[PDB]
């Protein structure tokens, strides 16, 4: 099985004991570690960050630590819209302009593949045929590290693709037999399935559908997202299960109410560290459970819920973590992937639960080291 660890650049900014960077990613843990994000400049991937040089160092200087290590560099996020990939795939030269200046970057940099996270074809903004030009980047790409790896005499560049947990976007976004031929490994981001803006609590990743949950209240479930993947086109061991390190949080109108679906206001409560309203990282959860607040087991769903006072939280843990890892190893998958580890008790001072707890759990069940 693969563990797939992504790395984000921004949180070395984050107050205290909150910053991270790649000096403190345990080398051992996962079997590729993503970096990210780099963007692009006219037609162009490029650096975002001051220091990414320097960070591009650091963490592909992990793999003198462990020689089975692989990195690759992610390029877009939801942050990143979706015009500049529009324009970027809309002709061959564009097209060819990107993927020679991606062959170059890794090279230099030391990363061994892209993986794409444009988020998403055909959605937010992005036209129709975006759909299939998508497919035409990847195959395009696929060969292009093909016959670099000939030119160079070098093993070949990875490509891979960060894609759509909801089913419309994954409708309108992919041509998922001819995709799958030409990807390595297809990252779901079977996450962030409930949250602040449907106005009731719900869980991040569930991942079985709740009891009365019918019609398309039905697919927002880890279940049911892999399968639709699997069952149109995609071979099961290309397909990586998406693991959040972090939960959603919401503001209850009553606090005498507060199982799933009760009614909520407001965009959720934001921690002192990734202070972004409605998200905590794992380790901004564990001071708030431990300052008392209420423990529920979603048995249906197989994932934690919290609340206190009118705050609520539908998040993962160890538990939820290992029951997830046992379904996609029985199902044939072929591994997971983590947003992101900047966002696990890295220190192991804020869970108690020894460093990395929710990695570590993945690396255990999943045969890594
Ligand atoms: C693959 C993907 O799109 N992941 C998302 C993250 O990028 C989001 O994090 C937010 O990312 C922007 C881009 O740099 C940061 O400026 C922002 O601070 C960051 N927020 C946090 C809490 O790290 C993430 C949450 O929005 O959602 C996806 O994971
Ligand atoms: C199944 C599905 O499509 N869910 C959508 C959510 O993904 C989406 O939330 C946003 O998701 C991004 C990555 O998927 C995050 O970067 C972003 O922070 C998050 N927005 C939040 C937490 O407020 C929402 C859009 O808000 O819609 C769902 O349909
Ligand atoms: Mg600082
Ligand atoms: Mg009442």
């Amino acid at each position: 099985y693969n563990l797939i660890c992504y790395f984000t650049n921004w949180a070395q900014y984050r107050p205290g004991l909150g910053s991270f960077k790649p000096d403190d990613i345990n080398p051992c843990l996962c079997t590729h570690l993503i970096y990210a994000f780099a963007g692009m400049q006219n037609n162009e991937i490029t650096t975002i960050e001051w220091n990414d040089v320097t960070l591009y160092k650091a963490f592909n200087d992990l793999k003198n630590r462990n020689s089975k290590l692989k990195t690759l560099l992610a390029i877009g996020g939801w942050n990143f819209g979706t015009a500049p990939f529009t324009t970027m795939v809309s002709t061959s030269q564009n097209r060819q302009t990107f993927i020679t200046s991606v062959i170059k970057f890794l090279r230099q940099y030391g990363f061994d593949g892209l993986d794409l996270d444009w988020e998403y074809p055909g959605s937010r903004g992005s036209p129709p045929q975006d759909k299939h030009l998508f497919t035409v980047l990847v195959k395009e790409m696929r060969e292009a590290f093909e016959q670099e790896a000939i030119e160079s005499n070098r093993p070949r560049l990875m490509v891979t693709a960060a894609v759509a947990g909801g089913i419309s976007n994954i409708q309108a976004g992919y041509e998922i037999p001819e995709l799958s031929k030409y990807l390595d490994f297809i990252h779901v981001m079977t996450y962030d399935l409930h949250g602040s803006w449907e106005g009731y609590t719900g869980e991040n990743s569930p991942l079985y559908k709740y009891p009365t949950e019918t019609g398309s209240n039905a697919y927002l479930n880890v279940d049911y997202v892999m399968n639709y993947w699997k069952n149109n086109g995609a071979p099961a061991e290309k397909l990586i299960v998406g693991f959040p390190e972090y939960g959603h949080t919401f503001i209850l109108r009553n606090p005498s109410d507060n199982g799933i679906g009760a009614p909520t206001s407001g965009d959720g409560p934001a921690g002192p560290y990734t202070r972004q309203a409605g998200f905590w990282a794992y380790y901004e959860i564990c001071t708030f459970l431990r300052s008392g607040a209420t423990e529920v087991w979603d048995a249906s769903q197989e994932v934690p819920y919290a609340y206190k006072a009118n705050e609520w939280l539908g998040y993962d843990n160890i538990k939820s973590f290992s029951v997830k890892a046992q379904w996609l190893k029985q199902n044939n998958f072929g591994g997971a992937m983590i947003w992101a580890i900047d966002l696990d008790d890295f220190t192991g001072s804020f869970c108690d639960q020894g460093k990395f707890p929710l990695t570590s759990t993945l690396n255990k069940a999943l045969g890594i080291s």
